[PDB]
């Protein structure tokens, strides 16, 4: 066990020093490496349980059993006297830079996972390249470094959500004694977009600065893996060339899908276009029912828009369906219209977009309901949110041998390894994993540490908490109620639940029994909490801390013995007592 | 073991049925008691792993070893045939109402703890009385049923905090594209107070409705315990009388202190007066530095007031002092003035309060700094927040034998029992316990279940989380950093920390490096989390869920393996890495 870890660590590390914290000879070598600006990993044997056994295994590579020992790309370089000899004779820089490959690591994709992986690898001396290119949308929209979340995802959508939440803050302020009149206040779309885009631009710049300051080579170029160690790159002038790397990380993400109907690509838009749109969308149709669809519909309605959502079957497929229906009922009561059990057949253009005067066009949408009946209505903007997909055929030559699944995602081991030994995949293209930004960041950073610093820790993909930022937010961690009943049977499942009213909603005359929470528990396992669900303000702040407790195996008794913080929404979880089986009402 | 539990349970339960879920004779007795509207506890022997032993122990009381067995106030009443005989002969009602005392339980004090205890006891058949009386403040302020939190504490102060937070929401809205002009908008104090008091009135009414619907006797009267089972009551006509009870729960809470200086009682006010005050305080001095002092100074400044806080020594004594200083620095940067190392000597009246035109008076405050230099300034309102105290001399005759500590609070065992066997104390008057509303509620409910339903669960008072609702909020769970170092030594403590910026603050152009969080950990115990601290928006919502993990013994490794929710403030706890020992900047 120890021997195999040491072999794998020595072969893979770029520059690694085996050391002890108490040894002055180690301190002397550390100081030389820092002065020469040579970055490296360090393994302190006097701080590992089995450091005595490791010291003996090292002799299989160096034929010495003492410390310090320095290695470069799998080769023993020397002890203290020898390293200092190389430094004195100006031979050290040459030794640490010799490599079979141009780079120790090439990352294809400059988004959530890829930037995290590349920065972390460079910290241990890995010579690293990060490649990023943004293929424009059909109407030509493009953006800078940072990936989907930064440019056209979590960041702009939550900022637009906050703009929508502030409409209710304006209404509430009157009841708390402020002299404004909400009815004579309006919203300016382009002022909001300008501010959102200025924040995104600071993140684009910050990432380029971060990469430069970690000695990472940033190439704004499209990458394609043509053999296990060769990446073909194409730059902004269509100049083609080839770079080589020891380890490869695929981190190229996904893009929005369009339905195969006339007029969709020509006249509709997606979330890729919405967040920098130079005109207010006007009267808008959202086609789809994912969290992207509902989040976007919700803030457009809160900003004063006329919004309709076209739903093929159900809302939020894959989420707890009691909770999804409560989310949708709140939206319908607060201005969002729904065309239920309905799909589109074609989009016709009635007016072209007026780019000079900053106005949308006009469109006729024709479709039909599920029994046979018809749909026909005019809209200024049509947004498609019908799923996302990778296009790895562009990124990856099939002759390399990387196995994909039926959906086109990469099949990986539990340490992110593909079917080709030196190639790994992280983020949204890793098949079967939750498609979330903090998952991609944890996978990338943890992988870099295993490759270049001898770490062993794996990423844990189970019970990852979520939040849907609809006008009333929905946070969750663990199983839906239906999935728990399916897995264990109804007689083994107990559900505790309650409505609640935020104290902030009392003076503001908001609704009594719309916010709601539940704990789905397994009777035969000490009332283990299988899933937690909350519909209410600040649901992501509420949910996050409980995800640590669920990771640790919390039971209902653990929630009961913990005391609440008053007055908060979250404290309601600490005193739940009404079961669904009892039939007693959950209202306040 | 089992036999001592059964004897304690039978002795104090008001009406209790020993039962099995599968027995039709027990169901028949259950159905009779429901039809006669007789409330009772039930213990299902087949749901307990030592139910066999309990069944054998019952025979020491009843001479029988079968179920059902029904007891009333320590006396075996009968099996199935016997209970049904009493029912059809119209004898059962008188049997279940037979008592040595007027009440099974008398609760003195109708606040957070006392209302919770009384309602829960009544659910198991305990015949219960709740007494509540509100002694008026020096200027005459009084209020309704529900205690300090409901009327003059957590509820009105967080509603006024929300009114303050909405001032910054109005400012932020401009940057997110809304057309308003924040500088043209003003605040109306009386409109806010009217809405707050209308909510408080709905709570007063709701508690009276709840006690009526649980068959609890509510007496709006002052109570005094004059022997272990006798409570002297005085009503709103000064009519004095005596009621008796088996068990007594003391739950009378605390009231604000005043300093012993000329003019303090005559011309100043406390938080008891602030939340119903008919005029805006105007230019205000807050004397003190508790969480009550800083919360009130903070929302008054956000509502447009000219506010000064005069601090004897430090802010938030007993809380982590790095966090306390960050809290105070934020308030000073957003318009609260501080007179540091300073105490008041006297308050002089320059104008009487104008009750007609609804205006405060005017006062001259004289004081001094610790080096002897003088303080002298005029204010319209002076609010004292210099601590709170019980006054059990009024509640409790010294000859009853209930022992108090040096501060006048009740010395209790870990099951809330006083030195008098039938008398218990809960809430703020229980010596050594955290003085918080959810603690008082848990202690009262769990105590009622042990007295009247045979429960065994104790309240756990360790690692109870808190939140200070200052303009930037401060949430905490566990030890301060200085307490962790004093208990374990500096070399055994590691602290992980980071600044952060809420996404909501980016477009609004708020501060980059003011929000802050840290985890205080013990190296030799697998990096156990000893304390969690966060300064930022919605800090109580952030902190609550982590209190469950700390209760369960969370380590730094547990925080690391849990994945964040993005974009949130709370997720910053899942990726902390900078240690204070390393000297690396947390920005
Ligand atoms: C509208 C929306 C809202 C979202 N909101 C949230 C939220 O609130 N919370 C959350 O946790 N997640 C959210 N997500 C999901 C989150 O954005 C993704 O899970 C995350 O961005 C995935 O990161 P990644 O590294 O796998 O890919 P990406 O971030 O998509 O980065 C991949 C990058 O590689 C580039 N690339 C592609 N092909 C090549 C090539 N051949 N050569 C070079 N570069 C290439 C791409 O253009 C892109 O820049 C949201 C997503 C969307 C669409
Ligand atoms: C300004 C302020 C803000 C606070 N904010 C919070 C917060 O955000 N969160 C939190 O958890 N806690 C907060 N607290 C603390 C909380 O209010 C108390 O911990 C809680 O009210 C204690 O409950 P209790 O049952 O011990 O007493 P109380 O709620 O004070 O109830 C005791 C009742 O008994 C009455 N009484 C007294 N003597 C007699 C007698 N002889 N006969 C009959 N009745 C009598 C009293 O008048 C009162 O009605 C705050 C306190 C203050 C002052
Ligand atoms: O009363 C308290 C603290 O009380 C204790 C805390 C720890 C302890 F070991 C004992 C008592 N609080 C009221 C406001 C916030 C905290």
């Amino acid at each position: 066990g120890t021997s195999q870890w040491l072999r794998k660590t020595v072969d893979s590390a770029a520059v690694i020093l085996f050391s002890k914290t108490t040894c002055p000879y180690c301190k002397k070598v550390k100081d030389v490496l820092a002065e020469a600006k040579i970055k490296h990993a360090t393994i302190e044997l006097d701080q590992l349980s089995n450091g005595s056994a490791i010291q003996k295994c090292l002799a299989s590579f160096s034929k010495i059993e003492t410390v310090p020992q320095m290695f470069v790309r799998g080769k023993f370089i020397g002890d203290s006297q020898t390293v200092l000899k190389y430094y004195s004779n100006d031979e050290l820089a040459g030794i640490v830079n010799e490599s079979k490959y141009d780079y120790d690591l090439i990352v294809i994709g400059g988004g959530s996972g890829g930037l995290a992986a590349g920065k972390e690898a460079a910290k241990y001396g890995a010579k690293t390249a990060v490649l990023d290119y943004v293929e424009p949308t059909p109407i030509g929209t493009t953006w800078g470094l940072g990936g989907t979340c930064v440019n056209v995802g979590c960041i702009p959508k939550k900022l637009m959500h906050q703009a929508g939440l502030l409409s209710h803050a304006l209404e509430d302020a009157e009841h708390f004694g402020w002299s404004l009149d909400r009815s004579k206040i309006s919203h300016n779309w382009s002022t909001m977009v300008e501010g959102v885009q200025s924040h995104i631009g600071s993140l684009n710049w910050g990432y380029k600065v971060a990469l430069r300051d970690n000695q990472v080579t940033y190439l704004n170029a499209k990458g394609r893996l043509i053999s296990p160690h060769e990446v073909q790159i194409t730059d902004k002038n269509q100049k083609v060339s080839t770079i080589t790397g020891n380890k490869i990380i695929l981190a190229t993400g996904e893009r929005p899908k369009y339905p195969e109907i006339p007029g969709a690509v020509e006249y509709g838009i997606t979330s890729d276009d919405l967040f920098s749109l130079p005109y207010f969308p006007g009267k808008t149709l959202v086609i789809g029912a994912s969290y992207v669809a509902l989040e976007c519909a919700g803030f457009l309605a809160s900003l004063g828009g006329d919004v309709t959502v076209m739903v093929r079957s159900i809302l939020l497929r894959g989420f707890d369906q009691q909770m999804a229906e409560k989310v949708g009922d709140y939206m319908e009561n607060h201005g969002v219209k729904f065309a239920k059990l309905c799909v589109p057949d074609e989009i016709k253009q009635l007016k072209v977009v007026d780019t000079e005067n900053n106005k949308p066009g006009l469109l006729l949408v024709k479709g039909h309901y599920t029994d046979g009946k018809k749909f026909e209505e005019e809209f200024e903007t049509v947004i498609f949110a019908v799923g996302r997909e990778p296009q790895l055929s562009k990124v990856l030559c099939e002759t390399v041998g990387v196995k994909l699944d039926k959906n086109g995602r990469v099949v990986c081991t539990d340490d992110e390894q593909t079917t080709v030994s030196n190639v790994y995949a992280i983020g949204d293209i890793n098949a079967g994993k939750p498609q979330l930004t903090p998952v991609a960041i944890q996978a990338g950073r943890y992988l870099a540490r295993r490759l270049f610093a001898g770490a062993t820790e794996l990423t844990d993909y189970s019970n990852v908490a979520t939040t849907v930022f609809t006008p009333l937010e929905y946070g969750a961690c663990g199983l839906s109620e239906e999935d728990a009943i399916e897995k264990y049977g109804d007689k083994d499942i107990e559900v505790y639940h309650s409505n609640f009213k935020p104290l902030e909603w009392t003076v503001a005359h908001r609704e009594d029994n719309v916010c709601y929470m539940k704990l789905v528990c397994r009777k035969s396992d000490n009332m283990r909490v299988l899933g937690l669900h909350v519909l209410g303000p600040n649901a992501g702040e509420i949910t996050q801390g409980y995800a640590v407790a669920i990771k640790m195996g919390a039971t209902k008794a653990d929630f009961d013995r913990t005391i609440g913080i008053h007055p908060t929404c979250s404290e309601t979880f600490t005193t739940l007592h009404v079961t669904k089986k009892s039939g007693v009402s959950p209202i306040v």
